[PDB]
């Protein structure tokens, strides 16, 4: 591969699309390669992770439970709910639902939860709760996705991602529980983390959560690192470009290999 650099930048100039992306420390926060770091991009499904930050909080303050049912009917479902579409007459526990949304991407899910943290506006106010100035969602499932040319709404920036995942991940913000279960979840994907692991060189931790979007938006928010341990953030979304999903899911990878062939910082 090519150095991590002129790797992202073949990407861009090969999809005709704007990439973005940090690796940073987790354990220090100190970043490592940046590209558009600054620039907008819409989060997609990579937002379902700080949505769980926020129900972990509101768990740590006693103002919710994991094991909490939660009830809704067949009306309420957005267009793909692969887990909450079978659970109509019992229901889900929010743990479940955060299960689904991070580990399945069940957008039904995200919402029923998105509900409990006071709605897009609700999530947004926790985001500027622990110093995320930048951060917005404005929409539910599965407006969120729409990547509108110029929008502003349902976007975040690679540096502000990595950061707020940082912050949820590693910081006293939550419990030790609780930030050992929001990592869980993603170590636990079942969209995108068995087919990265397959294709990982031995030895590599990962940990994941992908998100689509119209127009081309793809990304992935990750933890990845050698020796079995769990060493950076890795944040990469691309926008505005007419590639296949292959060939969007290739670029991501070959930009991962590039970080993975020249970690050595």
């Amino acid at each position: 591969s090519p150095q991590p650099l002129e790797q992202i930048k073949l990407s861009e100039s090969q999809l005709s699309g704007r990439v973005g992306m940090i690796e940073m420390d987790l354990a220090s926060g100190r970043t490592l390669t940046a590209w558009r770091a600054d620039e907008r991009f819409p989060m997609m499904s990579t937002f379902k992770v700080v949505l769980c930050g926020a129900v972990l909080a509101r768990v740590d303050a006693g103002d919710e439970q994991l094991e909490r049912k939660i009830h809704y009917r067949q009306q309420d479902l957005v267009d793909y709910s692969p887990v909450s579409e079978k659970h109509l007459a019992d229901g889900m526990t929010v743990g479940e639902l955060c299960a689904a949304a991070i580990t399945m991407s069940d957008n039904s899910a995200a919402n029923l939860l998105l509900a409990t943290v006071g709605g897009p506006a609700g999530l947004t106010a926790f985001l500027r709760q622990i110093g995320d100035n930048v951060t917005r969602l404005d929409h539910w499932e599965t407006e969120l996705n729409e990547a509108l040319p110029g929008d502003a709404r349902d976007t975040t920036t690679p540096a502000s991602m990595a950061a707020t995942l940082r912050k949820l991940l590693t910081s006293q913000r939550l419990s030790a529980r609780s930030q050992r279960q929001l990592l869980q979840w993603m170590v636990d994907d079942r969209v995108a983390g068995p087919l990265i692991r397959s294709v990982l060189p031995a030895g590599w931790f990962i940990a994941d959560k992908t998100g689509a979007g119209e127009r081309g938006a793809r990304g992935i928010v990750a933890l990845l690192g050698p020796n079995n341990k769990a060493e950076r953030i890795v944040v990469i979304y691309l926008r505005d470009t007419p590639a296949s999903m292959a060939e969007r899911n290739q670029q991501i990878a070959g930009i991962g290999a590039a970080l993975i062939e020249h970690w050595q910082r």
